[PDB]
């Protein structure tokens, strides 16, 4: 067995299979390269059938006490492993039995010796991510585990993940892995979401099976759906529209603003539309700001334009859908609803007929 | 056996089954079957097994934030299965639905699909009000090409009282009309504004038709004018 260091293992520490002692550690020696330690064990004669080519050896030594939320289960299972140390191993179902000084890697924990498929990730930044603590949720259940996190040169954070072999059929050509922020929920006041932090979410697709993905931040996640309708809409001013504002047709949120870029001409937005609603905008539309309130009072004209108070704290862009058109690249962003009906993007109205006096 | 929506806040040996506030059962298994179907199973106390019958619902309760009863025990536990019994043939497998959809699967329920030209700020979980008291709940909101189609539900106690003829008025938006003689506040009160929802104007007698319209405020429901601009009745030439 080849480990990066000896650990708590002494000469004469014990080897377990199903917590039954089936051997012992015979010797230990440094290999000629100074990186590793070679630990050679001695399985008993009648238990030689247990060791296979696909067997995995892990280290069970010492005591580890954890303080966890909603109870902290510190359970003391093995007493002989505390004083001297131990090595347990697995036996896979269908493999040839290993023999005659075959090498094996010694994992440091049972959690490190889980079988699965390595999946490489290209992360934006390892901000709230942890080297062995960030899970991959699917349907709310833990599927994978971020097992590595590195800073490659050029300022590129890349990591990799071991996923459960039941789920490997879902990882396909357009399968997105996006990281979820632990948002503050007013209806479901949960401490478990806030205590965990960042969490990878799996959403499957169909096609060719791939084994490497690109993770984008939470705002940019809508752009990389397998179907999406991405529109660059221009404006002379931001109108208080931030990067993450919701986008509304007929009162219900159908899309999201992606990012806001300031140019010399004005403010250029980039919005996205969900695939279910993609058919419904129908290529001809007006885009109205919902971020600002406007009150017109009068003897006959009393109206509240641009918002409602729940829509004001959300803000965003409203679609006025039309009947039929080709989805052109650029659109204008009108200041309110009445300027969108008049098709008057400019602040002061179009001079149509002049006069002299 | 349980057919769960998602195992989000559920734990393999820590999620209890409450009945009358007391722990009756215990979620003992939680699996992800292929096809993206989370299923689990539960061991219940043999005293309670007589209650599990043909229309007996098991719905999961969220640990809601209580302002009157500031309890840490509810927030520290999290998700919790609630048992509500019924009568009939004893069954041994159930279907758990999320907290919003739980009202649909009561043994008696009155489910109405009501249409609208706009959402009017009515979310999925808004309360539904007759005579000031909550009698039902909006279930879900679906956007179609024609407009916004809601699906609401009515509790069985109030099922008799809508009486088949009714008007459905939005409570989500405020409206103030000021005038020399006409001063009125339409559509809300401030406690009703943060709740929002749909108000019923009940009538005397009718057959419960499938679809209903959702009127924008109370005066458009009395005039029976669903459209934004009023019906042209007589025209003129000049």
């Amino acid at each position: 067995l080849q480990a990066p260091d000896l650990g708590s293992l002494n000469s004469g520490s014990l080897v377990y299979f199903r917590k039954i002692p089936v051997g012992k550690v015979y010797d230990y020696a440094i290999n000629p390269n100074k990186q590793g330690v070679v630990i050679d064990v001695l399985i008993e004669r009648r238990f030689t059938d247990l060791v296979k080519k696909g067997s995995r050896f892990w280290n069970v030594s010492g005591v580890d006490a954890n303080v966890s939320i909603s109870g902290a289960k510190v359970k003391l299972e093995s007493l002989a492993a505390l004083v001297n140390g131990a090595i347990a191993f697995d036996s896979p179902e269908e493999s040839k039995p290993a023999e005659a000084e075959d090498t094996f890697g010694l994992y440091e924990d049972l959690a490190h010796s889980q079988r699965g498929v390595i999946i490489k990730l290209e992360l934006p930044s390892g901000a709230g991510l942890t080297a062995d603590s960030t899970p991959l949720m699917y349907q709310g259940l833990e599927v994978g585990q971020l097992t590595k996190l590195d800073l490659n040169p050029g300022g590129k954070v890349t990591g990799e993940m071991t996923v459960d072999p039941s789920v490997v059929t879902l990882l396909r050509e357009n399968t997105r892995i996006e990281l979820r922020n632990p948002k503050l929920s007013l209806s479901d006041a949960n401490l478990s979401a806030l205590l965990t932090g960042k969490t990878f979410e799996l959403v499957p697709g169909d096609g060719e099976p791939r084994k490497e993905f690109v993770v984008v931040p939470g705002e940019k996640a809508l752009l990389h759906e397998p179907d999406v309708l991405t529109l660059t809409l221009t404006a002379p001013e931001s109108y208080g529209i931030d990067a993450g504002q919701p986008l509304i047709l007929h009162g219900v949120q159908v899309g999201q603003v992606i990012d806001r870029k300031l140019t010399s001409k004005g403010v250029t937005f980039t919005v996205a539309i969900e695939p279910q609603h993609r058919e419904l905008v129908k290529g001809d539309s007006k885009f109205v700001v919902n971020s600002r309130v406007d009150v017109k009072v009068g003897l006959d004209g009393v109206e509240f334009l641009g918002a409602s108070a729940s829509e004001w704290i959300n803000g965003g862009i409203r679609i006025l859908p039309g009947d039929k058109g080709e989805m052109k690249a650029s659109y204008p962003l009108y200041a309110n609803l009445e300027k969108a009906l008049e098709n008057s993007l400019s602040d002061l109205p179009t001079t149509t007929v002049s006069l002299s006096a």
